[PDB]
């Protein structure tokens, strides 16, 4: 399954941190401006094979996925935890 949800960082504004849409599925995570989806088409997407799902600093919950250097700060929406992404990458790798 796609984990589907809105993460709130900067954009392109550094001080314009919004709601991005963000979805890891297939073995893929893709991200557009806002839950609107669809209509942005695709503003970054990124293959889960070599991005690691790296363990954030001061956080417990947040995981950054870096690949290509593209670090991706996602974070356990709230009753969730790393094994959303564990389960869902593995479930989606070769």
């Amino acid at each position: 399954v796609e984990r589907c949800g809105v993460l709130s960082k900067w954009t392109n504004y550094i001080h314009g941190w919004q709601d991005r849409w963000v979805v890891l599925k297939n073995n893929a995570l893709s991200y557009y401006k806002s839950e609107d989806e669809t209509e942005y088409g695709c503003r970054g997407s990124i293959c889960l094979s070599k991005a690691v799902i790296t363990p954030h600093d001061f956080d417990e919950c947040r995981f950054d996925i870096s690949v290509n250097d593209s670090v991706w700060y996602l974070r356990a929406q709230d009753p969730d935890h790393r094994q959303q992404w564990i389960d869902a990458i593995e479930q989606h790798k070769t």
